[PDB]
């Protein structure tokens, strides 16, 4: 032939980027999360859209809460992905440094895909202090930012970094929290105590058993898996999903 063939369906296992070229990119949240009054961020957020019930409400995990100062990319996005982690995890680590971003550049930041953060601190003491330090900085809107400096300090270690204060601290400055005062009082007191341990019991009550774990659209994985399943299965959930839209109900 001396054509150029539209490209047509393939089995899944060779379909490539088939699914995310025809899904449809979301167009709101773009400029982060939705402030409060005051201007700070609300980082109580935790939780699923409704409580799941069964299997078939597997999508409530997902928020599209757009004041959620822990997730990134549009709140309209057609596939979501939930994480829970945990900032002493090495495997939550390796995650966050070798293959979020690469879903940063192919599909968060064209839209496709969003990313929102839950905590679930398995590994005691520090793993606990980290999370109150990690909302400390979304209050101040340095969610990710905080999270992507101190995973970048533990790239090189197999176990647990075992952070403290000065630590948390170091990575608030890299971040760019504008008010230390407030984020050192914070990720110090009874501040985000309560919603700390309800996170946990959520999580607990899907059954998670261990992090990272992630709800894909519809599809969970357990564990830091290879870049290229994570690549796979958001393929398959945009094409099976490749649009979402707000209900007007909402």
């Amino acid at each position: 032939t001396q054509a150029e063939k539209t490209a047509t369906d393939l089995p899944p296992g060779f379909s490539g980027k088939a699914g995310s070229v025809n899904a449809t990119p979301g167009t709101k949240g773009l400029d982060g999360p939705t402030p409060l009054a005051d201007g700070s961020f609300d980082a109580t957020i935790f939780g699923p859209a409704k409580e799941l019930k069964s299997a078939d409400d597997i999508l409530n995990v997902h928020r599209r809460n757009a004041k959620d100062p822990f997730a990134v990319g549009a709140v309209d996005a057609p596939l979501v992905i939930t994480e829970f982690s945990d900032f002493e995890c090495p495997f939550c680590a390796r995650w966050s440094n070798q293959t979020e971003p690469t879903l940063m550049e192919e599909y968060v930041s064209k839209g496709l895909v969003r990313i929102e953060w839950n905590d679930l601190p398995v590994n005691g003491e520090h793993a606990l202090a980290a999370a109150k330090a990690g909302r400390a900085a979304a209050a101040q809107g340095k969610f990710d930012e905080f999270r992507k400096a101190l995973f970048e300090a533990s790239r090189n270690v197999s176990g647990h970094p075992n952070n403290t204060l000065k630590d948390f601290e170091r990575f608030a400055r890299n971040a760019g929290v504008k008010d230390m005062e407030r984020f050192s009082r914070e990720a110090q007191d009874s501040t985000y105590d309560e919603v700390l341990a309800k996170a946990a019991d959520y999580a607990h009550g899907l059954g998670v058993s261990g992090t990272p774990a992630f709800v894909v659209g519809t599809q969970y994985i357990s564990g830091a898996q290879p870049t290229e399943e994570f690549i796979k299965v958001i393929e398959s959930e945009l094409k099976k999903s490749p649009t979402f839209s707000t209900p007007s109900s909402h």
